[PDB]
């Protein structure tokens, strides 16, 4: 079974805006998470074909990854900080849905989510 197209990362029809919260999500949240030792399985869309997971896109209907989130922030795709936070939440929930609790990949996602929530707790007020 083939891979689906990756999630949309740029749309010229969508309105664009610069806010302190979106800047914090790219410069602090995405940067700190990308550098983490457990980031590598979440840095790109799941390649179900290469990893031989034919049931991945049969179970996960709303895929998300940090590579997509990074591209979305770089292309001013998000209007609200909540849209970006929702994508990170979707990425973590997808990992917990597809894999069994206690599996190494789940433990990896749990450590990244713990760091993510701490950085979202330090999110600055809207300017
Ligand atoms: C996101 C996300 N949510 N669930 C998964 C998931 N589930 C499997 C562990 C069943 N795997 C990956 C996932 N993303 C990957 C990215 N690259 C590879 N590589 C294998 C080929 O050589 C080079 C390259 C580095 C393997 C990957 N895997 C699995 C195979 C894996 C294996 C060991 C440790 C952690 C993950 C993401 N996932």
């Amino acid at each position: 079974s083939m891979n689906p197209p990756p999630p949309e990362t740029s749309n010229p029809n969508k309105p664009k805006r610069q806010t302190n919260q979106l800047q914090y999500l790219l410069r602090v949240v995405l940067k700190t998470l990308w550098k983490h030792q457990f980031a590598w399985p979440f840095q790109q869309p799941v390649d179900a074909v290469k990893l031989n997971l034919p049931d991945y896109y049969k179970i996960i209907k709303t895929p998300m990854d940090m590579g997509t989130i990074k591209k979305r922030l770089e292309n001013n795709y998000y209007w609200n900080a909540q849209e970006c936070i929702q994508d990170f939440n979707t990425m973590f929930t997808n990992c917990y849905i597809y894999n069994k609790p206690g599996d190494d990949i789940v433990l990896m996602a749990e450590a990244l989510e713990k760091l993510f929530l701490q950085k979202i707790n330090e999110l600055p007020t809207e300017e």
